[PDB]
């Protein structure tokens, strides 16, 4: 990655970072919590480091191929926004990055450093991570095993356990933060068992999740 | 986080910190000791780092949704206290943070750095951690399985084991430090078994916990 | 903790330190070797770091409550020795610490830093660790399962194994270094089995432990 | 390796790096993901460090012998491109590296440092790693157990599982990124089971992998 | 310990060092290889750090008591060599260390730092480690289970295995490097089985260990 | 070891290095890959550090005694090459190292530092490591269980598995890189099974190992 000692300098990706990423993917596959873990392990990442982390995954090649497809789409839209002059470059001067330069396929580490450490920075690392996360979210959703519609409380299931499944499903199904805030007063109640549902109805509306979990405890 | 090398500079959250947090949550869920562990692992945390740690939790989505609700409440009270001018910002100048800027949802890492490293600091990291801990304590209490009233010494249970359950329950039930200091001379004795209770009564009042544990050893 | 880079600056307590402390307590409870381990893991600790380490212990709440009682006693004796002027403080100036300021309950991290890094230092970290260790030794002794009087050599037990139990018991029972130096020529021999006891008597007095262990090998 | 503290200086290869490399080879042998792992663990590597990592592998001596053969070929082509003057060297001056100097067999660490830290650098580390990776890819391909032609979807096999095997096989068989982009619309469909194949045909052409995986879910 | 950043400054003993020492003692007890491990883990150690490492051992209290006895003897001989003036000390000036100051029982960390960082250094750490190792060697020897005289090659035992037991026993029995160099041509042969003994005799004298192991392979 | 912060300064050998060395010896004994691992773990090692690593090995005392014998031989040849003047040394001046000074038996750490950090360096660490590796290779060869002559392909054994055993045996038997390059066209074929041997003969000469492994796949 790029970090300050100080000044902004390139640092070797650590065995710890490399191992942490591979292990989280081995253990959790594309459970949605893997995404913010990817983001935090890739703190300060050059595009080279981002390729390194993705390339070190041995499984999930279906997913990695879908991710390439997402990255080419984003790359093509970059090149539509920021077309570069095809003429040869000014001696000693910074060339403008292309989609494939951001994706690290046609850029060197040195060019990647040049861009990221420029005043002001061309943040090719951050632009690329954005594309990658956009792609990883598609895969979380694809790999989401269960519709929120099939998350219903078992007659003998503690409410808290039911709500954990519900909001875990909502997260993988990529429901917006609004519909997460809103499903409380709608589908969470409708999908609750009769006993708890009766209690929840009687709370009336405006009931916090904390109050609902209290009520059906 | 933000640390001194020196001067105050941003540092990538470490794989060790990320792994430690996820593991403590996997092993201990919302046992009350998880809170001061969260606090210490989040030493120097930007709001981004605080979101990162919370977002890396894969389970307990019921709890994480309750936490959002706590954070929106605190955020709304911040905005009631410190309303910001809605006009566009002075070129090159620090804008005032809003509730959602402190929660890291509408603020950039750079703005978060600007605030935290300002002279004097606007400690958005520390303000946010406060909100989060307030929220985590609600969840400790919610997840507390047992009323102090049902912590009674078994006829064959060593007093020390009984007292460990008692003060563990009191801690999860969020009893104040006063009522922790006071329950000694009241409920600890009443909830003790007949044999030990007889010994404890005969100590008279003002008996330290050390003296009571000695007495019923 | 506080360390030199250099100059004296505050450093985040490490996940390694946090994990090491919790693990030693999980594995060893209040075996006496846990105390010097606590001392060494808490090298350079602010009172905040000392609270952090104690607060991260999930079990042993009986012990943690006894420790508070020890800390309040020490705190009250501090305040008897070093009463502070109750008037408001000189702008920009260091206030004098109270018992509860040393225990970290009424002091901020910044005040704790101010004191510890002052010329000369007010070593609130070291004063507090002293109180805590005083409290932990009471708990070692309380939790000591066995009187030295019941450490007797089995007829078939190697002398070395008997001496390991004896000096392990003496350590937990908090016997002074004198009585550790002295019990050799008295209780170690009396508690030895007949066979070895006969050999030990015949050594006459002034026999080193090394000579006694040699003699009964 | 060589890193900046600062200035460019030699650093001992870490036990962590050494252990990480040996463990990845023990666990994964020559699965293609081992190559980018080798590349990232060898970040900043001198040729000495590259020999060290390869030499620490205890198994796979067939592969290590093939790798030497690749390295001698590359070395011979270097010497064809950059023949060196056989006359004795200018006192105190940098000699030109030969194929075997790049491979670290006839060069000292100091000469390797001289070259890599020269203005401008002679990047013998990077030139050698290139040769090594060229050699490792031959071995990935050799060790590839299965022709893409024998990756066919089982009648009861989830499409996603079939696609994971397909793109895992394509990767080990070293198929170009074009033929990875292209096999989607050809062999992936032909090798799909009848049920899914019928669905895929009906998508018509231009179907993304994401759409195909959706369609046969 | 004391290290250079730079200049000579005090550093907290690391959790890694603390854990490494306790684990080596748990796994190996007083096998002779534990001594050079103790020496290397205690690199740069103040007497405080040396007490810390010894104090963190939970078992082997027989051994730890023998070690105190060794340390008091060495301490008493120090005080015989370097008696100190009993008069009060020159304000702001370095006092001379006593036996118990070197053993860390009557010295502060600051005094220990003063001595060790003085120009020239009073190396109380190194003087104390010497005493401790002297004491640990007595314990290795005491704890040595087997006389070299009972190391005899089994009729079916590979010579190499016999020699490993022989030189392992010699090491624990603290045989000098001379008698290690010499026992080759004497007791190693006499303690060898008849078959190998016949071969070894026929080598004649001056046979290296390498030649003897070759001969009886 | 000795490293640059910067300037050349002494550093404590790390618990990680100490543990890594002991573990590699516990797991792999004297498999030839242990040697380059020893070399890399001993990067920057003083002779003291080299003694430390060898001394921390608890097993293999037969081997460690053979190693001493190798080191005395090398030491005696050093003293034949570089005899030192037996007169007392120039006050404040660097004495010349003897064989036993290089082996760390008669030299202090400070003298070892003086030599290694001198302008220009007297590289006693590197000279000693050379002696040690020379000695370790003798032991690899001694401990080599199997003649290359007994590495023959089983009728049902994959060629690749046969070649792995062959080149693993060649490595332990310390065959030169020439005879490793050459045995391909000779003994590898002769020791191959009839089926594969027939294929290999028909390749004619000049067949790379890659072509032979392809041919008999
Ligand atoms: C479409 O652009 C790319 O292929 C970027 C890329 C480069 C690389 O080296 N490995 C990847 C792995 C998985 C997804 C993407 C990539
Ligand atoms: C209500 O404000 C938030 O949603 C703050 C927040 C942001 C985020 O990225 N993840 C969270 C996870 C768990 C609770 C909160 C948050
Ligand atoms: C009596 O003073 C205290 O309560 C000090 C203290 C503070 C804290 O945050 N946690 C503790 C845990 C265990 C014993 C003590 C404390
Ligand atoms: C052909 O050039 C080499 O032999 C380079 C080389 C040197 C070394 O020390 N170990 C190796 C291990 C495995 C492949 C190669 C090498
Ligand atoms: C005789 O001098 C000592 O007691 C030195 C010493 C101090 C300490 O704190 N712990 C020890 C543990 C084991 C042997 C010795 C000591
Ligand atoms: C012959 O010279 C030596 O004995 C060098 C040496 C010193 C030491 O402290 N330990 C060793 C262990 C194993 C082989 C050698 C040595």
């Amino acid at each position: 990655p790029i970090v300050q000692n100080g000044q902004m300098v390139h640092q070797c990706i650590s065995p710890r970072t490399l191992n942490a990423w591979v292990k989280v993917v081995e253990e959790k596959a594309f459970s949605p919590e893997v995404i913010p873990m990817f983001s935090a392990l890739s703190c300060g990442a050059t595009p080279q480091d981002l390729n390194t982390m993705l390339n070190t995954v041995g499984g999930h090649q279906a997913a990695m191929q879908m991710l390439k497809e997402t990255i080419n789409e984003e790359a093509a839209e970059w090149d539509r926004l920021h077309p570069v002059h095809a003429g040869p470059i000014a001696p000693g001067q910074m060339r403008e990055p292309r989609g494939s330069d951001i994706a690290g396929t046609t850029s060197t580490l040195q060019e990647q450093i040049g861009w990221m450490t420029h005043n002001p920075p061309i943040p090719v690392g951050e632009i690329y991570k954005r594309w990658i996360i956009l792609g990883l979210n598609k895969i979380v959703r694809m790999y989401s095993p269960t519709s929120i519609l099939d998350i219903r409380q078992g007659p003998k299931e503690p409410f808290r356990d039911y709500v954990d499944r519900f909001y875990k499903t909502l997260r993988a199904e990529q429901a917006s933060q609004e519909v997460k805030n809103a499903a409380t007063e709608t589908l969470l109640v409708q999908n609750a068992n009769p006993d708890c549902k009766t209690i929840l109805k009687a709370l009336g509306p405006g009931a916090t999740l904390e109050e609902m979990m209290t009520a059906c405890q």
